[PDB]
Formats: structure tokens, C-alpha cells, sequence
């Protein structure tokens, strides 16, 4: 296993957002041209095992652990998000759950601050929204998903999202009701796994829904805000209710927030030291 490996994301120009927004309230529009310098992106969402290395090294206590609760989806115990006492990265559904059987699944119940701590410890950083979205798109232009416009190309599942009647029944058609291992499903064109679906992913940007059409270079998002941007959707998303497993999709939470469907991956300007 090599679940902290990074891939080189090539220098390029791409179209961020879309002039055909699917959730207009989220500021998916307008489409805008963005230039990104070459950098490195984690191939995988950060796993439980990888986060445990960080915690073993630093003693870091996550915000959910300090607060004493975190949001858990009711179906695996909005009205379906319950603040559960004792839910945190080691106990994803609450005190009597465990990660012992899921070491290679994405770490969950990590806040934006927890994510920044991990990435910086690892000699890395969070990606910007634009870096994240560019990477998500995987060298394709103006497609819904990292792989194209069809949800199930060639009749194959390409991401871990919801099948069935949300939120009452998840059929597990794609092989996973909750999270999947961080190396599940096909990679996109840049070598990234689970960039849509599985766990939501934090980015460094403050959230706004107001974007200009002006061309930008390595944009960092607005200089102020109250919520940070998250991307890519999760195992909970379904076309019928929450259609956010698209590269152009976007949502937000306060930086001290955490939940059972939200994780992260890191980026870096250069290759850090490892092993
Ligand atoms: C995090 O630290 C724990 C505690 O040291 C590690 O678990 C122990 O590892 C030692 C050495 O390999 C084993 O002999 C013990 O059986 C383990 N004890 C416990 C309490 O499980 C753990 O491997 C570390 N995690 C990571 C990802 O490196
Ligand atoms: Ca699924
Ligand atoms: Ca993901």
C-alpha cells in the first residue's frame, strides 16, 4: 500500500464552473478560465491509517473530540444529520463504532482545521478550490464528472454515491453503503481516486457564490468569509436530492464543522519527504 502517494498535476488552463449550473444557489456559474501552475495532489483521500500516523506523531486531538460530538447520518446509526455525542474519527457512528475493520477508508469527522494540521504536518497543504476542481476534471473539458458525462459509463460504477430512495434505503448497488477504501473505483485521467463521491473534501478557499468571468492565475478565492469550501460529494449523494458529485459542484461548512461524510486530501507545490 502507498496511500500517501501523490501524482503530478500538469500546468494548464481550464474552465472552472459552468454556464449550465445544476444548483444555481451554489454559484456554479459563471464558467471562467483559470490558469493553474504544475503541482502535486494526493492520489487518495487521507485514510484512517494515514491520519493515525499523524496523531501518533503529534498527539493531535481533533475538534470533534474536544467538542464531544459530531454529525452522523441517521441511516447508519437536515433531519437525517444528528449531532452524536462521542462520534469522531475513531468512532464514526458514535462511541460503540470503530475503525479497526476499515483502516483504508477515508478519515471522517475532520474539520477544516484538523485537515490543515494534517496536511502541514505531512509537508503539504490543502488544495485551493480551483486546484481541486482542475484535478477533479482529469484533463477533460466541460464534463459533469471526472470521467465524462455518463454516470455509469460502460455500465460500470465509477464513484461511491447513493443508490435507492434517499435517505430511507441505500441499496449498496455500487458495492458500498458507507465509505469505500480510498483506492476503490477507477482513477481519473490524472491518477486520482474517489475525487467525486466517497468522502466530501475540504479545500483552502473561503466560500463565496459571487464570481467574475475574468481570467485568473492560481486563484485563492475571496480574502474573507465565514465558511470554507468543500468539493466532490460523497457516498450520500443522489441525483434526486443532492446532486453534488460533479467537479463543478460546491458546498460549504464553518471551519470547525465535522461530519461522517466529510474528509480531505492534500496537495503540495513540491514533493515532500516521506517514509
Ligand atoms: C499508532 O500507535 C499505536 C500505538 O503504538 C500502534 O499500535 C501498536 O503498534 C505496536 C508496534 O507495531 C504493536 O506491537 C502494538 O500491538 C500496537 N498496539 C496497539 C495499542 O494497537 C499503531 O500501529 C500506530 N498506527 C499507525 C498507523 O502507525
Ligand atoms: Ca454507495
Ligand atoms: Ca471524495
Amino acid at each position: 500500500l502507498a496511500h500517501s502517494k501523490m501524482v503530478p498535476i500538469p500546468a494548464g488552463v481550464f474552465t472552472m464552473g459552468t454556464d449550465d449550473p445544476q444548483i444555481k444557489q451554489d454559484g456554479e456559474a459563471p464558467a471562467r478560465r483559470v490558469t493553474i501552475d504544475a503541482f502535486y495532489m494526493d492520489a487518495y483521500e487521507v485514510s484512517n491509517t494515514e491520519f493515525e500516523k499523524f496523531v501518533n506523531s503529534t498527539g493531535y486531538l481533533t475538534e470533534a473530540e474536544k467538542f464531544g460530538d459530531s454529525f452522523v447520518f441517521e441511516g447508519m446509526l437536515a433531519p437525517w444529520w444528528l449531532p452524536v455525542k462521542g462520534a469522531n474519527w475513531r468512532h464514526p457512528e458514535g462511541p460503540d463504532s470503530t475503525i479497526l475493520h476499515r483502516p483504508d477508508h477515508p478519515v471522517l469527522h475532520v474539520s477544516w482545521n484538523d485537515a490543515v494540521a494534517y496536511c502541514t504536518w505531512a509537508g503539504k497543504r490543502l488544495p485551493t478550490e480551483a486546484e481541486w476542481e482542475y484535478s477533479c476534471r482529469g484533463g477533460l473539458h466541460n464534463r459533469l464528472f471526472p470521467w465524462g458525462n455518463k454516470l455509469q459509463p460502460k455500465g460500470q460504477h465509477y464513484a461511491n454515491i447513493w443508490q435507492g430512495e434517499f435517505p430511507v434505503t441505500n441499496t449498496g448497488e455500487d458495492g458500498f453503503q458507507g465509505t469505500a477504501p480510498v483506492d476503490a473505483f477507477p482513477p481519473n485521467g490524472y491518477g486520482l481516486y474517489n475525487i467525486v463521491g466517497n468522502a466530501w473534501e475540504w479545500t483552502s478557499d473561503w466560500w463565496t457564490v459571487h464570481h467574475s468571468v475574468e481570467e485568473t492565475l492560481n486563484p485563492k478565492g475571496p480574502p474573507s468569509g465565514k465558511d470554507r469550501v468543500k468539493k466532490g460529494g460523497s457516498y450520500m449523494c443522489h441525483r434526486s436530492y443532492c446532486y453534488r458529485y460533479r467537479c463543478a459542484a460546491r458546498s460549504q461548512n464553518t471551519p470547525d464543522s465535522s461530519a461522517s461524510n466529510l474528509g480531505f486530501r492534500c496537495a503540495a507545490d513540491r514533493l515532500p519527504t516521506m517514509d
